[PDB]
């Protein structure tokens, strides 16, 4: 019987933790393929069959991807009879993406010149 | 003589590209250690000697870290006599971090229960 304590006047959080925590968030959110799928949903709700038609037969990879993220959260799915809708847990992530994508899509501060094979 | 074309009525950008591009941004920004250092600077300008004192003798790792990011940008350094100040290229990244950090620090939607060794 470990027991519980609930709230204990929590305050003054660690620093290294916030970094690590954020790292994981900014890490997962990353992933090229993951973003592509996320962006698709960002547009609006849609079934796996639709997401596949847009890409090209990948409804299976979608169901699996969402399932994984579902366990970790960040995303949620709504079961409806013989149809399951997959969407983001909340607009939070969306808002962050909107700022990053918008600010990034705005101009082109970052550049990547074709590096030589020797490099 | 490859030549140049400059602007050519650019529009309708690719999708897979935006995802990959963002992935790199959200990927680099990640990194626990990198965030810790970034957060420190986010607070305000400061020399390596000061950054080390805050951590514990790591002014060298800082100079190298900034140097790397410096080549890729995202960050900028201002040389001043016998003192160099390292800071973020712009507030852009800062703004994005503010939203993510603030939204994340707000509550605790994401959770990570101690998984079993068998897992």
């Amino acid at each position: 019987g470990h027991g519980v304590e609930g709230r204990n006047r929590p305050s003054a959080p660690l620093d290294s933790q916030a970094a690590a925590q954020v790292a994981s968030t900014l890490q997962a959110l990353a992933t090229p393929s993951r973003l592509m799928i996320l962006t698709q949903l960002r547009n609006g709700p849609l079934p796996v069959t639709d997401l596949a038609e847009a890409i090209g037969m990948e409804q299976s990879a979608v169901s699996h991807q969402l399932r994984v993220l579902r366990n970790l959260g960040l995303v949620v799915g709504d079961r409806a009879g013989r149809s399951i809708v997959y969407s983001l847990y909340d607009t939070h992530v969306a808002q962050l993406l909107d700022e990053a994508i918008y600010h990034s899509e705005h101009l082109h501060l970052g550049l990547s010149d074709r590096h030589p094979s020797a490099g």
